[PDB]
């Protein structure tokens, strides 16, 4: 069967790339579609900062954010990968939307420290996953350390199956006024950094939105969603291959798409 195909394939991808995959796709209302290793726990990586940006809208929404609100700091703000915050540094400050852009289609880990300094830190990231139904996904850290994927850490971990029904909730479920749900969309949309990983292996007519994340210990996750034959899917993957190259890595992210493409195909 089709279901068999897609269990048989991304295990031969975990037995010849040295590597544990995890993948969630959900239907708009959470319901299961397909997983694999679906609640074994994995590193988010900077996979929640598409959640952070969700968290931020909510506020701006209730009227307890401003999005033009300028965002102070200095130089001790900067951290590993953090080219919006670096670039903004003279200016001395950057907005709430500015930051949370740069979280979601750069990664920007200064931008996403600065996001959580204002909105309360990993115990507000972790309790608004609470609210909004998810009771798995927590955050512990800020950037860059919250990606050590320190063996057996459950600290800054989710599941596939609690990411992907996360990602389903923000979009689908509500969480959102329908314009911020919209501009959530096109940063999805437009993310500079997921061109070669989950999108590389969907077909050029899917409507596909995601957030990457690379982490230690070989940690490469993907996260968003597709519209595929004119259905809505929540999808997460998260993957762990130590043994793999930057490329390969992103190949096998890649390849876990095409393995989604068929199944969904089929």
């Amino acid at each position: 069967s089709e279901k068999l195909t897609f269990k048989t394939d991304l295990e031969k991808l975990e037995r010849e790339k040295a590597a544990q995959i995890g993948v969630a796709i959900v239907d708009p209302q959470g319901e299961i579609v397909a997983g694999h290793r679906m609640a074994q726990r994995f590193a988010m990586c900077s996979t929640f900062k598409f959640p952070l940006a969700a968290l931020v809208f909510e506020r701006i929404d209730s009227g307890t954010e401003r999005g033009d609100r300028k965002l102070s700091y200095g130089p001790d703000m900067i951290v590993e990968w953090s080219p919006a915050t670096e670039r903004f540094l003279a200016s001395g400050h950057m907005t709430v939307l500015e930051a949370a852009q740069a979280a979601v289609q750069l990664s920007d880990n200064g931008a996403t420290n600065l996001l959580l300094r204002e909105i309360g830190g990993p115990a507000a990231m972790t309790q608004y996953f609470r609210k909004i139904g998810d009771s798995v996904s927590r955050l512990d850290r800020k950037e860059p350390e919250m990606g050590d994927n320190t063996p057996g850490d459950l600290r800054d971990t989710t599941t596939p199956i609690a990411m992907a029904r996360t990602v389903a909730k923000v979009l689908y479920g509500g969480a959102l006024t329908s314009t911020s749900t919209h501009t959530i969309e096109r940063w999805l949309i437009g993310n500079q950094t997921g061109d070669a990983t989950l999108r590389a292996g969907f077909p050029k007519d899917w409507v596909v939105g995601e957030k990457t994340g690379t982490c230690a210990n070989g940690a490469r996750n993907d996260i968003g969603f597709f519209k595929a034959q004119e259905r809505d899917y929540a999808v997460a993957v998260y993957t762990t291959a130590p043994k793999l190259s930057a490329v390969e890595r992103d190949e096998l992210v890649a390849s876990v798409g095409q393995v989604i493409t068929q199944l969904i195909l089929s």
